[PDB]
């Protein structure tokens, strides 16, 4: 037993390793989305970048789990980082489509998470998923939900012209 | 009945002023560690200094429990504080193994009022002790861990050299 | 065929896929080197914080040869970044010899590139190879050699006051 | 022999100044360019500014060349500067089209006089080619091909719409 380890359940430390392995994919997703806004033929470098972005960020998520896991007292057990489901993503809003998929099986394992340590009754781990996670979640989907939204509106995925517009516009000048 | 009183139970309260007396007799102990690292005959000022200043954090801690309880329409009421257990520490390592064993244990009512506020559905005392109290005992527990890994490492208790290093380069130069 | 490709063999192609793969491994294997030094039974702080800036360095040279492959016309194509051969590091000296080896590896992948670049003639991606990666792996190549000439001479595996003081004074404060 | 010369083969002393001859051109091209988006029935000042840029850049590359020549001890040899194959150049995208072939051209030439310099030793004129016109090149292509499929994104070349957003949003404000 480690000599910090106090109310942290096996099952929470096993499921905080999932939980990392699941943001480490979420990264790489989002880096593959980044490359694929980033080819000649493609050529949304706002958009790209936007995905870029959220790599790192998802990337900084699974870092501060692994940090969590060791202030408690787990061992950090590191698994296989799968591929994104697909090589290629057809345009923004199949992509921004695919990206809100994605932060909501985030968000799920995330709640998911935090059942179980109501269930373990390990109310540091409720916090640390409340104040660290869940309302990046929900602002988030809420932001990619507003994109897909526009993209509609824009007339996507025919409308060229308003695929231009929205990299202009909609996302950050990079 | 205090006018500003709402959701707060009786047996809330008085484990808030049980949990305020373990912040005091916690402040005092580490009073009795600094004062021992400050004699002639051990001479460790860093290790000194780095338990006077948590004793004032568990006096702060305390405190702030005070002005909880008024917030509430709870009243403070005070016993004794308890003298600390040892009068002599022995070494850095024994200290910071009785200091762990302190905030296991601090941590652990902290645990416990959690779950009496749950069981009486008071999300105000729930909030209050995850966002000013549990995390900071994560992250003291982690330190002083880390501390011990590292004063077991440098060879003590036997070590003296090892001790002096400890003093000069894991806590803060004061 | 990309309207922008020139000069770009189908084989370079693939073999800059699988160097961007090697990458993401290196940097996997180094985050897994951060977790490890910064649990509370290992808490060598400066030491974690060297491989975790690796780990950082390691994700860049991915992204870079991601940005290389779409600046030729050739198309990223992502395969699971395989967990670390360990799950533990043992100490400062046995993750210093990983790294050395990892490096090493990685150089070998580098220098096996630029013979394929060179037997395709194809002097941007040699230039790519010997301007943003050859010379950084040589220097940190040196660095980690010096490292663990220093950890030897300073006793490790047995002495802990050794391996105390080389993450005091060998590695940056961090 | 001019007394600074040293490893320079007579070969690559006249490829140097047809290579010269060929930046001068592609110059001459991106002025034509530029003088017909300033037209009063094409009016796209942007597009215009973009090409006079590039002609001043093909200028300095000449002018690099000359000088290259003269560090050798080579001896500048001028030719007529043909002009531009077209005396209009159609629309936006017909321009974009022209410039990536004429880039691709240039690019070839470039890699032509690396491969001569490589057949007779010359590592000074590799690094030359390498190191101040090669990844230029491969920059320059990428952002005329992401040009060119934005263009046609934006309905080029029927939608004027399309055209006329390119020129506000794709190329800097002039
Ligand atoms: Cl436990
Ligand atoms: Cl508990
Ligand atoms: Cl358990
Ligand atoms: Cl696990
Ligand atoms: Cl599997
Ligand atoms: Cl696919
Ligand atoms: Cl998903
Ligand atoms: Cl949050
Ligand atoms: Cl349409
Ligand atoms: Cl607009
Ligand atoms: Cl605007
Ligand atoms: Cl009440
Ligand atoms: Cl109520
Ligand atoms: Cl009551
Ligand atoms: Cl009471
Ligand atoms: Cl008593
Ligand atoms: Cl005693
Ligand atoms: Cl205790
Ligand atoms: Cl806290
Ligand atoms: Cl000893
Ligand atoms: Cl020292
Ligand atoms: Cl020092
Ligand atoms: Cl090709
Ligand atoms: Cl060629
Ligand atoms: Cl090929
Ligand atoms: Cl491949
Ligand atoms: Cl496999
Ligand atoms: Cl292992
Ligand atoms: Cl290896
Ligand atoms: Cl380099
Ligand atoms: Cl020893
Ligand atoms: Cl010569
Ligand atoms: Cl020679
Ligand atoms: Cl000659
Ligand atoms: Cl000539
Ligand atoms: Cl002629
Ligand atoms: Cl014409
Ligand atoms: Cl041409
Ligand atoms: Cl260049
Ligand atoms: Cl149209
Ligand atoms: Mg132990
Ligand atoms: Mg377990
Ligand atoms: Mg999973
Ligand atoms: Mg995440
Ligand atoms: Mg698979
Ligand atoms: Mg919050
Ligand atoms: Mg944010
Ligand atoms: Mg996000
Ligand atoms: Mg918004
Ligand atoms: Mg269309
Ligand atoms: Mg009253
Ligand atoms: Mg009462
Ligand atoms: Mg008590
Ligand atoms: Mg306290
Ligand atoms: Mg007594
Ligand atoms: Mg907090
Ligand atoms: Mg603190
Ligand atoms: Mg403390
Ligand atoms: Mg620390
Ligand atoms: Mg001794
Ligand atoms: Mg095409
Ligand atoms: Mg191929
Ligand atoms: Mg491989
Ligand atoms: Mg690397
Ligand atoms: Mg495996
Ligand atoms: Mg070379
Ligand atoms: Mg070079
Ligand atoms: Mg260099
Ligand atoms: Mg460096
Ligand atoms: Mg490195
Ligand atoms: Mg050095
Ligand atoms: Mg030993
Ligand atoms: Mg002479
Ligand atoms: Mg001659
Ligand atoms: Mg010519
Ligand atoms: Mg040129
Ligand atoms: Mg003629
Ligand atoms: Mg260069
Ligand atoms: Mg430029
Ligand atoms: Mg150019
Ligand atoms: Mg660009
Ligand atoms: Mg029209």
């Amino acid at each position: 037993v480690s000599q910090v380890r106090q109310n942290y359940h096996s099952d929470c430390e096993a499921a905080v390793n999932r939980m990392l392995n699941l943001e480490l994919y979420a990264s790489y997703t989002y880096s593959s989305m980044y490359a694929f806004f980033d080819r000649d033929d493609v050529a949304l470098h706002n958009v790209a970048e936007f995905f870029k972005e959220n790599s790192h960020e998802e990337r900084e998520h699974a870092e501060k789990f692994m940090k969590y896991q060791n202030k408690r007292g787990g061992r950090v057990v590191l698994q296989d980082i799968k591929k994104p489901e697909r090589d290629e993503w057809g345009n923004t809003l199949e992509a921004m489509q695919a990206a809100l998929q994605l932060e909501k099986t985030v968000n799920q394992a995330l709640l998911d998470l935090h059942k179980l340590a109501t269930d373990k009754v390990d109310p540091h781990l409720c916090d640390f998923l409340e104040s660290e996670y869940l309302e990046e979640q929900v602002k988030d989907i809420k932001r990619i939900g507003d994109f897909i939204t526009n993209l509609k509106r824009l007339g996507l995925p025919e409308n060229g012209m308003g695929e231009y517009l929205f990299d202009k516009h909609s996302v950050k000048e990079s």
